């Protein structure tokens, strides 16, 4: 199934969305406070996200997916395909980190998890910050 | 920060399709051939649907979520609200194939994730068979 642009776009939006749930589920036990913490619940979270940070979504860009409307227009800047060692760089440290916090939240010590969520956090924005746009 | 409803059902449009994503990826190499077979490709896609299948995904239904835009008009059918038991036994099994499904694809047993890949197969429609309006 050589997948049509469209469909690229839709399934890198939608594993970016599906990571956005479980981080916000962590972050609610972990940062905020608003949901009691629990480590069956932040465990499977962080596994979510560790899952889909190595789930290869590389295979989802191409050059023809800029501005393409997946859910919605795609929001890729097409500097993402020139600056292709930052790409890189910025994607195997997000595995890494993402790594760490499927570990950590595993061991279930709440000051940990909330250290290593941190490290997450800064590692979506890293990528954000170079390569998408904010509208 | 409790989520509004529509953020579930785009939270939730979006984990079944990354899911959708990865069997996908999964179907390519060990059904129809069209990609070459890849041990840690396929075990890679098959954590993500496990992961996702154990993220408790309950937490994304209530009935002020009927009817709801996500990413599109929710397909979600009210019958649903109706069949506690009957989601209860239709989600368990979808986590324990999920679950198997990732055990194998870890072995390495082509025939056998072949095999299992079908068992999550089935699971994934007796769920959309009951609750999911088709388009
Ligand atoms: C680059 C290597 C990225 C990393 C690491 C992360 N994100 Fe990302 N994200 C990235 C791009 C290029 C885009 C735009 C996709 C498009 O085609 O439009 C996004 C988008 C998101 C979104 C919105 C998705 C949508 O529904 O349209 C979210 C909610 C998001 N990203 C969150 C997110 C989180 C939580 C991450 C870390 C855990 C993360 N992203 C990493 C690029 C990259
Ligand atoms: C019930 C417990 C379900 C199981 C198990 C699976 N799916 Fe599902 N899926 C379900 C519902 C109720 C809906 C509609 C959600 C809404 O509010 O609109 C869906 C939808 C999908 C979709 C489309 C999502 C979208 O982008 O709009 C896909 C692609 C999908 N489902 C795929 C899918 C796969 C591959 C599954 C097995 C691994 C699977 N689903 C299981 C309910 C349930």
């Amino acid at each position: 199934d050589a997948l049509k642009p469209e469909d690229k776009v839709k399934f890198r939006q939608a594993s970016y969305t599906t990571m956005a749930w479980n981080m916000g589920k962590i972050k609610a036990m972990v940062v905020d406070g608003t949901m009691p913490f629990s480590q069956t619940q932040v465990s499977a979270a962080a596994n979510v996200i560790a899952a889909i940070a190595n789930s290869g979504m590389g295979a989802l860009y191409s050059p023809d997916t800029l501005g393409v409307v997946g859910f919605k227009k795609s929001r890729l800047k097409e500097n993402f395909f020139q600056e292709q060692d930052e790409v890189r760089k910025i994607a195997t440290n997000f595995v890494e980190q993402a790594n760490k916090l499927a570990e950590v939240a595993a061991m279930g010590d709440k000051d940990e998890i909330k250290a290593q969520f941190g490290e997450v956090g800064k590692a979506c924005k890293a990528c954000h910050e170079k390569f998408r746009e904010e509208e």
